[PDB]
């Protein structure tokens, strides 16, 4: 009974109230629906930032650069965040979004193999340049929100060019929330090394019946903004549309 006009107004209001500019793209089957307060962001390129952890993990696991139980030791050097000053698996580093572990994984893969794999999966603009440890954080690698929701759709359905086991292993690392009978799998991103700063939340909802609904939220992260606003806008948008 709720009008399209009302759903669009409600979702736009979530971005407006957060005093930011953003989009949330939802995919139902092959149909992409764009919502939010800055719809033109849908086909614009931004650094993937920490959302690249999903592809970094797939590449690393497929090419035997790590195992899912392997403990990446903390080197003992000071980190930006105290929770990163510990030993962790790829899964733990995914949940904590610990950059040093994923920079170690990128270094193990190496520039030549990383570029070949990024080109093979056809991720975003597919350019990683000459620095294997920061290309997803400060460029040249860029991707659009439409490309991110299509990547999430491919991963959710095991359509990426990796072993089924590799995709299942990475998907297990991405469970962030359980609402009723729905499971939310996603990875956030915050491009802190670029101006303006981009904020992402890309993933999918696995409904009780087995249906997978991919999504990609993309917005501008502003001064003193909490990371949780990406999760709050996403959950409110998915709940408004009856996805959760
Ligand atoms: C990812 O974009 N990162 C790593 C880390 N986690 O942020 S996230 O939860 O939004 O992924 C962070 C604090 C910032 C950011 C970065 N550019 O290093
Ligand atoms: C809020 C945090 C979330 C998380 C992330 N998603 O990047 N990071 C950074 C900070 N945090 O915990 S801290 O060590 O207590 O700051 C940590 O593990």
């Amino acid at each position: 009974h709720i009008s399209s006009q009302q759903h669009e107004k409600a979702i736009k209001s979530y971005f407006d109230e957060a005093q930011t500019q953003g989009v949330i793209i939802i995919k139902e089957g092959k149909n992409l629906s764009t919502y939010g307060n800055a719809l033109a962001r849908a086909n614009k390129e931004y650094v993937p930032a920490s959302t690249f952890k999903m592809l970094n993990a797939l590449i690393g696991l497929e090419n035997h650069k790590a195992t899912t139980n392997e403990i990446f030791k903390w080197d003992g050097k000071k980190r930006t965040y105290p929770m990163w000053e510990k030993d962790m698996t790829l899964g733990e580093a995914m949940a904590l979004s610990a950059v040093p572990v994923y920079q170690e994984l990128a270094r193990r893969t190496g520039l030549e193999l990383m570029q070949k794999e990024v080109k093979r999966v056809n991720f975003g603009n597919t350019n990683i340049g000459t620095q294997v440890d920061n290309f997803w954080l400060v460029g040249p690698l860029k991707i659009t929100p439409v490309q991110e929701v299509n990547f999430a759709d491919d991963l959710a359905h095991n359509r990426l060019p990796f072993k089924l086991e590799t995709q299942e292993e990475v998907k297990k690392m991405l469970l962030i929330k359980e609402v009723n009978g729905s499971k939310i799998y996603a990875k956030s991103g915050w491009g802190m090394g670029v101006t303006p700063q981009v904020g992402w939340l890309t993933g999918w909802v696995e409904q009780a019946n087995g249906k997978k609904i991919p999504f990609s939220l993309n917005l501008e992260m502003k001064e003193g903004m909490s990371g949780s606003i990406r999760n709050e806008i996403t959950y409110k948008s998915l709940e408004n549309l009856g996805i959760i």
